[PDB]
């Protein structure tokens, strides 16, 4: 059960194209989780700074998985095949999830995980508030700390590791 585990690394995610993608793949990478969406006010700067990020810290093993989630003021209504297009269009080339529930019952569970991990506990409760919330998740699976919606990409890459 997703209440047990110890680390991002016993999760699976349907990836943006529907392949099941087991997420211990990720094991010995630092990564950057994040619920995205198209049509929020902060869109473009959190896909540029993001984006940025991985352009930069790629070839020191930095990752992104970018969940799409419509349930803040519906700011991601699209297909998968659209977010997929509109990610493309930044030039994104980190890794698209399908869209997904972060929050409730249906939420999946790598984000039900992290919002009770100990550095993954929310400034006001642990919910996700808005689109664009980001976690820093250790090579271990482990998360290191959490980013809310209003926290540029940018504000991340001081807590990566000193040998990035």
């Amino acid at each position: 059960d997703w209440r047990c585990a110890r680390s991002m690394h016993e999760f699976s995610a349907k990836d943006i194209d529907g392949h099941m993608v087991n997420l211990d793949k990720y094991r010995g990478f630092v990564c950057i989780v994040t619920n995205v969406a198209s049509q929020c006010g902060k869109t473009e700067v959190n896909y540029t700074q993001l984006v940025d990020l991985h352009a930069r810290y790629a070839e020191c093993g930095l990752r992104i998985l970018a969940f799409p989630c419509n349930q803040f003021g519906k700011q991601e209504p699209g297909s998968n095949e659209e977010i997929k297009e509109f990610a493309a269009g930044y030039n994104v080339k980190f890794d698209m999830f399908s869209k997904i529930c972060v929050n409730g019952d249906d939420a999946h569970p790598l984000w039900k995980w992290m919002k009770i991990q100990p550095k993954g506990k929310g400034i006001l409760g642990n919910a996700i508030k808005w689109n664009f919330t980001k976690f820093l998740i250790d090579k271990n699976g482990c998360v290191v700390k959490r980013y809310g919606p209003m926290e540029e990409p940018l504000v991340i890459e001081k807590d990566l590791p000193h040998y990035f």
